[PDB]
């Protein structure tokens, strides 16, 4: 009703529709049933991306803050940030050490 | 019967009801079917939080000890600690290096 | 048929029955339908433990080698090692730095 | 239809069939219904491997780049790389520090 299921690589992440609108002009804030990767039977959106890193991607919408995970390298996370349409420059002060280590 | 399902961000964590009572005056020790985010059909509680960090949150109840995860930054974990009503000061000696690094 | 489902904290881990026999005299090598936490309907064993760390616990049986995870502290992992009846002294050379850091 | 479910240790990872063909001559690029670990009822392939590390294994196919996870040791990951038929020498520049630390 007020929730959406984003099946990312098999893992069915779930959140309120309103949460996804918190960051406008991104792939998630743009979800629509006209999308081909939307299944009307299961009522979900399938994305062939890293399911582990997605919790971190989705946490940006939930908390309004961008943190970097520390179980994967910055480059892998940033690839995910680019696919989802998020900006890495928004990274929190606490996640600078894990952000600059790469460049 | 003696277990409860806490659907945190799509991930259905499961524990015994008694485990949640181990830390009184917290959001989890307060679960009730009167709550709106409780679904009588699936018989579960939905919370729009980081599903990965929750295992760590729930492990505090299971073991009676507060450890910090090391796959996310202290600040992100602490945000979760605040939502769940847990106190970070209870952090174990072994998790001080990951606790003070931030402040 | 030749597989068993160990529902650890909500997460249904699955392995071949033979894998669990690889380390005799442990809680997992001892699984039996006489156990109360065994559900004949779903055909699974429920354990109220850390679901994330379990993959590491189960990987000891699968690979025959004991590695320590690096997304949680040694103490938390060791608590799990004790519950499951595994011996930390078997830790691999590659996981000594994460093993001795604590003591 | 255009997707496949790889049940790795209980966790049902999902991807497009085409993604698996991106790295020829590997176990995943070779999946076939003639395989005994393929279940026609559930329509999936079961592999008794580390379910956590698999997201990293599968991310190599998705992104075309090999990164090492940092929540487990290099040796454990490499064991998985060998089972899946992937080559560790392809490791990205950003994941050298976590690759050479071991040898
Ligand atoms: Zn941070
Ligand atoms: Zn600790
Ligand atoms: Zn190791
Ligand atoms: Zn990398």
């Amino acid at each position: 009703e007020n929730r959406v299921i984003i099946n990312v690589g098999g893992i069915r992440h779930e959140t309120y529709k309103a949460t996804l609108k918190k960051i406008p002009a991104t792939r998630l804030s743009r979800l629509t049933e006209g999308m081909l990767n939307y299944d009307p039977v299961l009522n979900e959106y399938f994305f062939d991306r890293h399911p582990g890193v997605f919790a971190q991607i989705i946490n940006y919408y939930r908390s309004g803050k961008l943190h970097y995970p520390t179980d994967v390298c910055g480059p892998l996370f940033e690839e995910e940030l680019e696919f989802w349409g998020l900006d890495s420059n928004q990274v929190e002060p606490c996640c600078w050490m894990t952000y600059t280590a790469h460049r």
